[PDB]
This record gives structure tokens, sequence and C-alpha cells, in this order.
């Protein structure tokens, strides 16, 4: 969170969240280069601007992947700012910082999901415990062709033809909402598709499968197969 240094980047103070997060004592980091966090993720570019946006006066902004001690990585969201003279020369370096854990890793993650399930070709949905579409794969909006974003506010129903049979729709969507298992063939509409057009309807094999998660937590998660 907080720390400040002379003009070489020694450490000349050293807040209770910066100790606090870096897991380091107070005393292991008063009198330490500002290196004792570095963390090499960084290329020397990044710092060679940093330090020339700081000594010409200039507030400087950025993000740093820090190593805790015990080797770990964190990450913070940094303004570094300078303390003048007299002659209008910097003379002490003030960083404040959040931790940004954390909200780093928890998107680091989503990335890596999100680019396995989009290599998945099968025509898959996921749906909330309302039945609503949190996530469509690239394999279905292509075929569909809508953008994901057509997609995410709605209902899957959004992909059925005004043909299909409401009742069978409606099983489908209290399975979804339920949350249980259910399959079992819908007309459904593809884009083609200017249009409009617009416009093939197909029978779809649909499956859909609960998933509990914590918290009261539903997902359905919807295989939509060419019949
Ligand atoms: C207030 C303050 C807070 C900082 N917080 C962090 C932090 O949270 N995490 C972090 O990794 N670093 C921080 N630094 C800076 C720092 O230098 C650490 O060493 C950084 O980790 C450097 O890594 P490097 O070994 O890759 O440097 P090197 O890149 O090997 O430095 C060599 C090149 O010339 C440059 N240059 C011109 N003046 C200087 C100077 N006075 N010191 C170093 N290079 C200079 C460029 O640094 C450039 O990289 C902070 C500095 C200040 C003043
Ligand atoms: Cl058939």
């Amino acid at each position: 969170l907080v720390s400040i240094t002379d003009l070489q980047g020694r450490i000349l103070y050293a807040n209770d969240n910066f100790c606090a997060v870096s897991r380091y004592g107070r005393e292991e980091l008063v009198g330490q280069d500002h290196r004792i966090v570095n963390s090499g993720y960084h290329g020397k570019a990044y710092i060679r601007d940093m330090w020339r946006t700081i000594s010409r006066g200039n507030i400087w902004q950025g993000e740093f992947c820090n190593r805790r001690k015990d080797g770990t990585r964190y990450w913070v969201d940094s303004t570094i700012v300078p303390l003048m003279d007299n002659a209008g020369k910097p003379r002490q370096y003030i960083s404040i910082r959040r931790d940004i854990t954390a909200q780093k890793e928890a998107e680091a993650q989503l990335a890596r999901l999100k680019q396995a399930m989009d290599a998945n070709s099968e025509m898959i949905l996921l749906t909330d415990r309302a039945g609503r579409i949190i996530y469509a794969n690239p394999a279905l909006c292509r075929f569909s062709g809508m953008a994901e974003g057509e997609l995410l506010g709605q209902s899957p129903s959004i992909l059925d033809s005004p043909l299909a049979d409401q009742e069978t729709l409606a099983a489908m969507q209290e399975a979804l909402q339920a949350g249980q298992p259910w399959s079992g063939r819908l007309l459904n509409r593809r884009r083609t598709g200017p249009a409009p057009h617009d416009a093939e309807d197909y029978w779809a094999e649909i499956s859909t499968t609960p998933i509990h998660t914590d918290g009261n937590g539903l997902v359905g998660y919807v295989q939509i197969q060419h019949d």
C-alpha cells in the first residue's frame, strides 16, 4: 500500500499494509532497496520508463507484479509521486498502491477456462438459475450465426424457431431453472443471415445437465447437436 524512498530507491518507509501484504517486517524493509520486492516479471524498459518519468518530477502510474519473500507473487496498482526541494528537484518518492492481489488471479483463471471452453467445438451454452444464457461458445455463435452479445441477455428459446413445440421448449426451461437433467429435440432457427431472409430451421438434439455450485448456486450446461 504505502512506501517512501530516497532518490536511489532505498526504502525509508514502509507502511503497515505494505508490510502486511509483502509478508515482510518493517525492519526488513526499511533500509532495503525497493528492488527487494522486485519479481523478474517486468522487463527493464518498464522499470526504465518508470524512473524516467518520476525523476523528471512527474507522477507515474502502473501495476507491479511483486515477490512476497516466500517467493510467491502479488499484484499492486501504484501511483508514484515525487517530493521536491527548494530547487524544484525530486528529493523523495512516495508510492501509494492497492493490492490487486487477487482480482488478477481471478482473471488469469477465466482467461484459461474461457480459452478451454472456446475451443470446444460442440455447440454449448451455459445458463444461470433463471435459465438465461451466461455464456455461448464460438461454435454455437458461429453456427447460429448470432454474435454472443445477441444471446447473453436471453433465453435459449431465442435459438428456437417460432415453429417450435411450445410444450417441449417449456419442459426444457423448467428443467433449467429447477435444475434437473433434460433432453430432447427442438426446432431451432439459424440466421444465414443478412437478412431477413433469414433463416433456416433444423431439428436440434438438446441436452442440459445441471451443475450445482456453492451458495445455492446453479448452472445449466447445455449441448446443442444437429439431429
Ligand atoms: C517509491 C518507489 C517505489 C517502487 N516500487 C517498486 C515495486 O513495487 N516493484 C518493483 O519491481 N520495483 C519498484 N521500484 C523500483 C526499482 O528499481 C526496483 O529495482 C525494480 O524492481 C527494479 O528492477 P530491475 O532489477 O529490473 O532494475 P534495472 O532495470 O536492472 O535498472 C536499469 C536501467 O536504467 C534505469 N534507471 C535510471 N535511474 C534509475 C534508478 N535510480 N534506479 C534503477 N534504474 C534506474 C532503468 O532502471 C533501467 O532498468 C520502486 C521505486 C521507487 C522509487
Ligand atoms: Cl432423422
